[PDB]
């Protein structure tokens, strides 16, 4: 049985240090690694409505709570606001949406997926003639302000942003009448993409990382062979062995060691369990420094490359 740290908010709530990830998990699939990931210690699960799996996550939540295997207090739930819904009315449908599905009553965190608002309709991922993202109506701070009204009923315990800059995050924290401060801010992150100085900030502003693809993702569809590839790095698997662990431990470790939540997504169940023992080692400073080293300012998932509009996070250093 297994316990992730905990990594305390601003809020004072305690957020898991280590969550699972969801994203391209299929259905037919989720649902079976969520109960094998609460079943292990899981209590942290990172969703999202993009991700269109979260009904089947919702069932299998709802029946280890039945089951009696975990209370609802002690699960951590996440999932996030999709960018053709930063109109209004729409924040609160999608918001809607996703907490039927997971048939839950509260959400412990919804976050911002990503800043740039999108077109509302039909189309999840509105394009013009060309392939080109074509922006909404509403800004992200437009949706926040939706977004602080969720807290305010009691349906969500905290916001959050994702894939931010420090630019937008200024932006966020310095808005007139700004209700609730991002709790986290969710991002890329690994041994190719240390975000050094983004962590810096979010950290001196009481704003907690969640790191994001800590494998790389290495069954993104848009993947290419010579793509770097962190799970097959054998200086990753050097320090890993010393260790008696495996890369992926290591990878996650080093979120953990950082002080950093992090969310490694799997469905098969062996990798489900092995990701979470991480808590019996330590990674030397020496160690530390040396994959600190690696980072390549390489984006694993960067297959949005809408930097025509406006709040492109990207092209900002941090
Ligand atoms: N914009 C955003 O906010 C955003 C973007 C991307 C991701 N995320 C969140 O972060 C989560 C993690 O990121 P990600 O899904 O991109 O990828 P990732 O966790 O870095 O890697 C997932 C891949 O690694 C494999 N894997 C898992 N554990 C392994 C192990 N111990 N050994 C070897 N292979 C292993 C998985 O295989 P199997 O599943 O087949 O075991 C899957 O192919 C997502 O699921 C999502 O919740 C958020
Ligand atoms: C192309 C569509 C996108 S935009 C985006 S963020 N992601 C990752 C995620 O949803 O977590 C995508 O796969």
């Amino acid at each position: 049985s297994h316990m992730a740290t905990f990594v305390e908010l601003s809020t004072k709530a305690k957020m898991p240090i280590v969550g699972l990830g969801t994203w391209k998990s299929p259905l037919g699939k989720v649902k079976e690694a969520v109960k094998v990931a609460i079943d292990a210690g899981y209590r942290h699960i990172d969703c999202a409505y993009v991700y269109q799996n979260e009904h089947e996550v919702g069932e299998a939540i709802q029946e280890k709570i039945q089951e009696k295997a975990v209370k609802r207090e002690d699960l951590f739930i996440v999932s996030k606001l999709w960018p053709t819904f930063f109109e209004r009315p729409l924040v609160r449908k999608a918001f809607e949406k996703t907490l039927k599905d997971l048939k839950l009553s509260y959400l412990d965190v919804y976050l911002i997926h990503w800043p740039q608002g999108f077109k509302s309709g039909d189309d999840l991922f509105p394009k013009d003639d060309k392939g080109n993202a074509i922006g909404g109506k509403a800004t992200f701070l437009d949706a926040w302000e939706a977004m602080e009204e969720l807290v305010d009923e009691g349906l969500v315990k905290a916001l959050g942003v994702s894939n931010f800059s420090h630019f937008q995050i200024e932006k966020l924290l310095n808005k007139p009448g700004l209700k609730y401060k991002p709790v986290t801010n969710q991002v890329e992150c690994h041994p190719y993409l240390t975000q050094e100085k983004l962590i810096q900030y979010c950290h001196s502003k009481g704003i907690t990382v969640t790191a994001y693809s800590p494998l790389g993702s290495p069954d993104r569809p848009w993947a290419k062979p010579e793509d770097p590839s962190l799970l097959e790095d054998p200086k990753i698997k050097e320090i890993a062995a010393k260790h008696k662990k495996t890369a992926a431990q290591v990878l996650i470790r080093f979120h953990i060691q950082r002080n950093v939540i992090v969310i490694p997504k799997s469905v098969t169940p062996a990798r489900i369990v092995e990701n979470i023992q991480v808590f019996d080692f330590k990674l030397s400073d020496e160690e530390m420094a040396t994959i600190l080293s690696f980072n390549r300012n390489w984006r694993a998932c960067n297959v949005l490359q809408s930097s025509h509009l406006e709040d492109y996070p990207f092209d900002a250093e941090y």
